[PDB]
């Protein structure tokens, strides 16, 4: 799985630690190894949510399976948090799209997972 | 909603009030509620269109709804102007990836909107 | 098509020629012409792949059409190829999302392929 959040937050309100942090809460939550979970966070951007530029991130998540209703409840609710906590972003600024990748269509180690 | 723009032009050549255009502009065309429309603006990026750099922008569009030919067209024709008036970037050299999102695959306030 | 590269790697170690690169063989590879391919290369970013700071990237190819099973074993084989002899990544360590858009749901030029 990959995870990517877009934010406003400057560099310095990174934790040390959170990308870290990020990839042992995916792989618990996605249920998958470790080593399969991708973290990226892009601070320091210029971007608006419903017109203001108070704190605000833009995220996606994609999985192959582990996409769906109840499931993505959930990782909103921890991935909302996680950014609530550490960077100090109120999850009704948070967006994420989720997206079910099917295995042949994600590139890894010169082939796809299909 | 979320609107995102890549681009080579650089950060001073961004004007202000684009972020407010962009997401008055967005509201107007999709007829979302401009509180639930997010917008993002990346200058600066290393990016050719056809092997040139000349200035260019990759974007997208993703929305609950609202994506359709005709929506998609009227999107382009809005968003393609305002990257040529502010940005000075040419329409033939942007691209525009739209995406129907399910509610259930967009996080938002610790839930989805499902 | 697009291809858009985000890597941890640093500005400096992409070498020159690596956007005409990119644009000339996924040209090859799609059997589109050139005019139609846009690269995106994003350096210097924060991320980990596995839970580790050794060079990685996530990456993404949309195109209309050209897209599914064989194809795209063929393009990660081509697009890890190019980042380990270029970036110095490990395909193991590289993630290509993979996209086969609608043309109806790709602008350009003020309207849409369809
Ligand atoms: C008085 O208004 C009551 C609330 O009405 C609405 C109507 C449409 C809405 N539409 C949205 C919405 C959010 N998106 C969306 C946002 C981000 C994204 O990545 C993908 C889709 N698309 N539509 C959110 C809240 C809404 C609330």
């Amino acid at each position: 799985p990959m995870f990517i959040v877009n934010t406003n937050v400057p560099r310095a309100s990174v934790p040390d630690g959170f990308l870290s942090e990020l990839t042992q809460q995916l792989a618990q939550a996605t249920g998958k190894p470790p080593q399969y979970i991708a973290v990226h966070v892009v601070p320091d951007q210029l971007m608006a949510f419903g017109g203001s530029s108070e704190p605000c991130a833009l995220c996606s998540l994609h999985s192959i399976g582990k996409i769906g209703g109840a499931q993505n409840r959930s990782y909103s609710k921890l991935l909302c948090g996680l950014l609530a906590e550490r960077l100090r972003i109120s999850p009704d600024r948070v967006y994420i799209n989720y997206y079910d990748m099917n295995a042949a269509n994600v590139g890894w180690n010169n082939s796809t997972f299909a």
